[PDB]
């Protein structure tokens, strides 16, 4: 019927409950962040809708995803086939660009092949290839009594054609396509897997499809060029924990007269020329002790540190040895195929007077501006008709969805977690289906507030096109152009999990039992500050970044107070803030072998000791980290076990209830607790260790019971819970405190890093730096943590990032979401527009500054918002 | 929007065609065999609806199939997920059951595991187990004043107490204390001297058996958690039956009476003789019984002195303590590891009941649980009409009934459909690779209606096979019902009913092959049927039909007669079969046609006949024997497993159609012969595929795909091979011909010819010879192999047994291949078929109805005899839909011949 029906959901922390959901019409989950959003909307709806379709595919699909796990629901009547639209399911594995992802590149080689002409690269000449019809029809134009010799003789009329048609296969079928007339060469058929790099019937040689050689740097091999090189200045050479190459280095100077403890960058080119690229021929006498003690004298001819880089890497066959060189190394466009990743034949058949590689190379506005103008003729447009509208369709999506900036030939896994959730939403709008229950997870996430409008439009064409939506979003825009609304359990966790109010957003904004319909109405929002924290003289000066599309950018950002940097997607907010700034002070204070993005130089470094990027990548990689284990929370809870009688007269320690060692663990999982099951065209599933019943120990280790609990239930406890479990203990305490205030409070100290959240996992490792004692000299970085919060979230996480500003220390964060920037002291708004047309400082300083930028559109849309607060505080302050 | 609109499609034989079809309704492809309607609703359809789906669930998803091959197709707008109920995705494979494959079994196990009251097999009680709550309680219910000593197993004394009233305190925490040293068990001697006892785990307090906790997996085959140790959950054994070593209890002992030991063993036997003094010159029948038990089962140790000379002639002595001719069997069967030394002792053993599980397949504590008295495996074992009544007259609790409401529903709503569909007769136990075509599709049908899915394209391949006309209105009520729960439905039918019944309703093109592939008429049934040019329309108006013979074939003195066949659910039955006739054995589904028609008079001839070695089904004799010399049965099983296969193999035309090759110019000078331009020897053939043509993909839940060989583009053959040319045309283009393209291609020579004009008689002619036999219909199979023997030298002695030879064809093709096999009676031989098809069961000249209803209720002659004499049958349900089509049909004639 009309409406999907959800029978009895008790997921996660669902309260067995049951929800109406309108079909066929644009619905929008939202509520604080651990409600049960994504419980009920993924994990019981989806979830359903996927399974009941796959399992029909086969036979053997239902017998296997059959004895797995399924949702805890009662029912669900009205289901369809389901779609999601989330960060999981989009591609991060290399040798894949955003034209492959999107399949704008199997429609652009399947363009090339059907009506791209071929040229010869020696002559430049057009190659084509003609039957024995269309060679007589134009021999026969030509006038009359004009003899001409096949090589018979013939002499041209009007009926000659019975000959000329027979005379011409003779002479084909005696000397036997699209060839060069002045050189023979050639390229016999013109099929679409000839321009695939992922076919090795049409892929580069010298580089396999890939495009990008991998040479050394000089950058990589020396971080500092001012290090003592006592102390190990060059990288690659630094005591493995076995000393060869640091007695080579030694050998090497002592011989041509390098001072050890000397700074690199002031000493002599010569000096640094023959220990980097070596003695060219001259022996050098070198003795070494090897790791047993005893010596070996030799007097090798110096190869020099670079070469030997290169040459280890080459020689090894190893994806280990390989990995411990390329840290030193860096990408370089392929010599043969230019870094457009196909054969030189390949690249020699053009369209519209450029080739496949050069379409590629455009970024979507401009490829989209060429099949605009790309002027064809009748035979050509009548048949590339339908592959051409494909190709303008798609760009067109991506354009809508706010992508235009980036290019076809750009690599897959280097896009954000924004970036490809939307370009699976472009590549989705483009397989037009109808009667699908799409389902997708904060969609404007990395898209700015102007192109909001557009993801609404877009989002209701999918659904006027015959499907329904469920999107789970805490945007305003959006809630309001919603059909229906569903607002989720007040509170979160154990507190959550039920339909607070369902209805039309006018409805669900006029009920008072809804916590988003009051910030909605208007009666509970995020305040101004009064004030503004004045900057002061310390500054940093970043001078002359040009990396990707910045122009020469030369900024300043004020020191101890809260940092906004704004501006459109695909300005250049990340290569500045994160490619540029923060490697570039982290292999400074840090050391770290990151090579920082181009740039001239970075002034105001001596008013910061450390530089912390609070990353929104994932804590563990593996099942074994879990909160508990990077904030250290797990390895001060294990002391207390090991306090209890149990433990004493068993002889426990803090060994046996360890996560990693052999001690107490499970040794069919070896600790895991879960093991991973494969999943073939579906995305990898968890199943509980049916051995530990995902217990995490062995029989003999959790009978060690802590008031009442084991090892086991005290991991399995959530942070609120534990805070108040672990009441007396003033150090685990206060651990636990920072992942309360952090946002969580609602998560278990167990929980896999693994299934974190994007934003989940960035406020994990917020916690940690959280308490600390700071210096007043130390910058955050945060990219986002607005990813996955309610309205009511931020103003709590607002609370703590300026807690650390109050203090002292510095908080740069790289937001879109007008609420967090209206309450940041200081901006630095990025390029008018994106992409090439943007990288360049629109608007700085103070918000109100900002905001009266006619020419920002950050400012644009923060002025109605700052007026629109400013008169609510106003009308609170009379009342 | 509200119909998905499909713009030139051109997958086969499709001439790059548009078409609109509505949404959401019961839309039905028409028209000839080969006309193009699979290439359209599967091939096309179908096939995107799936990949855009799937090229969605992941990354790695979209970038394998993504670079496949996709369907032919320009455009095809207003898609939906699509699902396909056909026999290519039913389950064929041992140890599933028509319960796994249908989901009922698995929520039978977690009605078992919910609900399920275990029971000690010694005692016969329900064991229970109490948590320390419920224990308290209970013994709180007892009068004051009564003394109690909670003590723990000799058995310690935790401590004693007088129950009044504020003691739950110590009471709650002794018990706690006694279940802490005892582990989860606990006395209570009453003072009353009634020592109750109690235990947290489901324990028998009489004699320890326990079960733990009740879980489905302890209930499951597939999973050591329950299935049966002895048999690993496959609850058949097989070993060697007494039957298959000896054919007749009655054969010369001199002449082989022991089939294993058929041309060192026959000099055996002489030696056990000779020791024993068995006569030689022996009708086993009147052998006593210890004189065939010692060569039966062995001399239990006694030494026997056996000397024989080898094949070289060399003699050897040996002094051997002779083990028997059964024992023989099961050892030389068990030792080897060959797929080919077990498959000829195999043809000597039957499977018989794992003595464990009692065939039931799970541990003897999974079967201690019982729900309404019945344990898991004998609710498996009944029918779907048992089962069905079983949980209508189960009683249960207030609390079993609440807590297994979900479960009961669904099961019970399984079952049902089941019904509908017609499977009501065979039982959720039964093996899913003995189920026929129509079977298993059926249940994929059922299974669907389930999955209450909305928004689906489902897809239907003929429905109707193996279903009698009776049963046709519940199959177009469910299809409807599916329809009606906001799903688009394209069923490929050639049934009239279900054509007039659809909502939608196109013809594909008119003829088939090249002939087809375009959209004749497509609307109403009403609309289809006024329109001249749809040769569909003309047989529903009535214009053109099939018209009943003028005389039917009267049978002459030769008869074959099965007597007291009682296999399945046939009851004692005794049958005449008239020979030099066409003969109909009809009857619903579950009748026991198969079991009558394959699985005793089959085999039993074919054993007589041509010494088969099946093993035929339980029957008391069949006479007649000698009125025929051969017993060809035209199964719709497989030509061939493998693409190396493929009409023209199987025909034997291409062994001759390499000769012609091997013999033309350009091979004579190149030396090649009739082996380079073989298709599976190395000589010529494509070494990237090693002949093949097409690679197979490996599709993990998907089903396997074929994709052609990149390096021979499918040809086939490699270049220098196919450069030899005959009329214009290579091997490979000459592979790639059309079975009517061919004949007229192969004009001169007259024994190619020969053979191809079997396949255009047999109804193919649109197909080509190079197909693989792995992508070939049942009923496709079935033809090309009507055709092997279709042209062949007939006595007048030898009996044809085809299976629904309709399967697949339009009513307009059933008229020729009823020509095809009625020509085949002229000669003097006689055709029997299996039929729901009222076109065919009229035509026949005798016809033999099975059992009133199936199941159990049925396996019994409802009525013998000519079609008329059986339309005149009440108790025939066949009779029943027959006769208004005989009188629908002569009248037809009537108006046409006063005309
Ligand atoms: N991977 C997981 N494993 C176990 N429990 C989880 C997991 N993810 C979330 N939960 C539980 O579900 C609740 C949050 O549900 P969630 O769907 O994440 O809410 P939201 O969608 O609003 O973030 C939490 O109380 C948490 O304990
Ligand atoms: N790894 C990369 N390779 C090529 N171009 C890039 C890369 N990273 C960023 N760019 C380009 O730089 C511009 C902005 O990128 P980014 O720094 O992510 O901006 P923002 O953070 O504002 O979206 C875009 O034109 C983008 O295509
Ligand atoms: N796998 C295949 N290989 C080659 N030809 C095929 C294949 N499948 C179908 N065809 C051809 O396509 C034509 C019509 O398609 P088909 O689906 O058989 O029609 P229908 O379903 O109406 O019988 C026939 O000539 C048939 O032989
Ligand atoms: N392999 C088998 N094992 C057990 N029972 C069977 C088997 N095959 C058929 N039956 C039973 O025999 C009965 C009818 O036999 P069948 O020959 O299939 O009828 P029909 O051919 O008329 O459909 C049914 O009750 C069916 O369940
Ligand atoms: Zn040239
Ligand atoms: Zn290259
Ligand atoms: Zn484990
Ligand atoms: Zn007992
Ligand atoms: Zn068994
Ligand atoms: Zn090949």
């Amino acid at each position: 019927m009309d409406k999907i029906i959800v029978k009895g959901a008790r997921a996660h922390n669902l309260k067995n409950i049951d929800v109406e959901i309108p079909r066929g019409k644009l619905v929008v989950l939202t509520g604080l962040s651990g409600s049960g959003k994504s419980s009920l909307a993924f994990d019981t709806i989806y979830a359903e809708g996927q399974r009941r379709y796959v399992e029909s595919l086969s036979a053997y699909a239902r017998q296997f995803l059959g004895q797995m796990e399924k949702p805890d629901v009662d029912a669900i009547e009205g289901l369809s086939p389901a779609i999601s639209i989330d960060q999981k399911t989009t591609s991060r594995n290399p040798r894949s660009t955003v034209g492959t992802v999107t399949e704008i590149y199997d429609y652009l080689r399947l363009l090339f092949a059907r009506i791209g002409r071929p040229i010869c690269p020696t002559h430049g000449i057009e190659i084509q290839s003609q039957t024995i019809e269309q060679m007589v029809d134009r021999l026969l134009s030509y006038p009359e009594r004009t003899k001409m010799q096949i090589l018979d003789r013939i002499i041209i009329k009007d009926g000659i054609a019975a000959r000329l048609a027979d005379s011409l296969e003779t002479a084909l079928k005696l000397a036997d396509k699209h060839a060069c007339p002045y050189c023979g060469f050639s390229i016999g058929e013109l099929e679409p897997r000839l321009f695939s790099f992922n076919s090795p019937f049409g892929a580069c040689p010298d580089c396999d499809g890939l495009g990008a050689k991998l040479e050394v740097d000089l950058d990589l091999v020396i971080p500092n060029d001012e290090l003592t090189l006592k102390e190990h200045a060059i990288a690659p050479w630094e005591p493995q924990s076995s000393q060869y190459y640091p007695q080579l280095l030694e050998a090497v100077c002592r011989h041509y007269g390098i001072p050890m403890d000397v700074p690199v960058k002031d000493l002599p080119k010569e000096q640094l020329d023959k220990i980097l690229y070596g003695s060219g021929g001259e022996p050098i006498y070198f003795r070494y002790t090897n790791d047993f003690g005893q010596v070996r004298e030799q007097y090798i001819a110096f190869e020099g540190v670079i070469p030997n880089v290169e040459r280890r890497y080459r020689e090894t066959s190893s994806d280990y040895i390989r990995e411990q060189m390329e840290k030193y190394m860096a990408e370089q466009p392929c010599p043969t195929c230019q870094g457009y990743r196909l054969k030189k034949e390949s690249l020699a058949v053009l369209v519209g007077g450029k080739h496949i590689g050069e379409v590629t190379a455009m970024s979507v506005t401009e490829a989209l501006a060429f099949f605009d103008g790309l002027e064809l003729t009748e035979k050509e447009a009548q048949i590339a008709r339908l592959i051409l509208r494909e190709i303008r369709d798609r760009l067109g999506f991506l354009q809508n969805v706010g992508l235009d900036y980036l290019t076809l030939s750009r690599s897959a896994g280097t896009l954000s977690g924004g970036e490809a959730q939307r370009i699976r939403l472009a590549t989705q709008i483009g397989s037009r289906l109808t009667g699908v229950l799409y389902v997708l997870d904060e969609p404007s996430i990395g898209l700015h507030q102007r192109d909001n409008d557009r993801l609404i439009a877009t989002l209701k064409s999918m659904r006027d096109l015959g499907n329904t939506l469920i999107v789970v979003e805490h945007d305003e825009d959006t809630m309001l152009a919603a059909d229906y609304l569903i607002d989720i359990g007040p509170g979160a966790g154990i507190h959550g999990g039920e339909v607070v109010a369902a209805g039309t957003p006018e409805e669900v904004m006029n009920d008072p039992n809804s916590l988003t319909g009051q910030y909605l109405s208007g009666k509970k929002f995020i305040p101004i500050p009064a004030e503004r924290r004045r900057p002061d003289g310390r500054w940093l000066e970043v001078v002359g970044a040009r990396e990707h599309n910045l122009k020469n950018v030369s900024v300043k950002i004020p020191l101890g107070t809260f940092v906004a940097v704004t501006g459109v997607s695909g300005s250049g907010k990340s290569t500045l803030v994160n490619e540029v700034l923060y490697k570039a002070l982290a292999q400074k204070l840090h050391r770290a072998k990151a090579k920082p993005g181009e740039h001239r130089d970075i002034r105001g470094l001596e008013h910061l000791d450390k530089v912390i990027d609070i990353d929104q990548s994932p804590i563990g990689r593996t099942p074994r980290s879990n909160p508990a284990t990077y904030t250290g929370v797990f390895d001060d809870i294990r002391d207390v076990f090991a306090s209890t009688n149990e433990a004493k007269v068993r002889g426990y320690k803090k060994g046996r209830f360890s996560f990693n060692v052999k001690g107490g663990r499970c040794e069919a999982c070896h600790g895991d607790g879960i093991i991973k099951i494969e999943m073939h065209f579906l995305p990898d599933v968890y199943v509980p260790c049916e051995v530990c019943h995902g217990k995490r120990y062995n029989r003999e280790t959790l009978e060690v019971t802590y008031k009442g609990k084991n090892i086991a239930e005290v991991l399995d406890m959530t942070v609120e819970d534990a805070l108040d479990f672990f009441a007396s203990i003033p150090k685990i305490k206060r651990k636990l405190e920072t992942l309360y205030d952090v946002g969580l409070g609602y998560m278990k100290l167990g929980q896999p890093a693994t299934t974190l959240s994007g934003g989940e996992a960035q406020r994990v490792k917020l916690a940690a730096e959280l308490h600390r004692r700071s210096n007043g000299r130390t910058l955050y970085i945060l990219d986002e943590p607005t990813t996955g919060l309610h309205v009511d979230d931020i103003a709590r996480l607002l609370d703590v990032l300026h807690r650390l500003v109050d203090n002292g220390d510095t908080v740069l964060v790289i937001e879109h979401n007008l609420d967090v920037i209206k309450t940041a002291d200081y901006i630095i708004d990025l390029g008018p527009e994106g992409g090439d047309r943007g990288g360049q400082i629109v608007a700085v300083g103070t918000p109100e500054e900002v905001a009266e930028v006619k020419e920002s559109h950050t400012g644009r849309y923060l002025k109605p918002i700052l007026e629109r607060d400013r008169a609510r505080m106003q009308a609170r302050y009379e009342a």
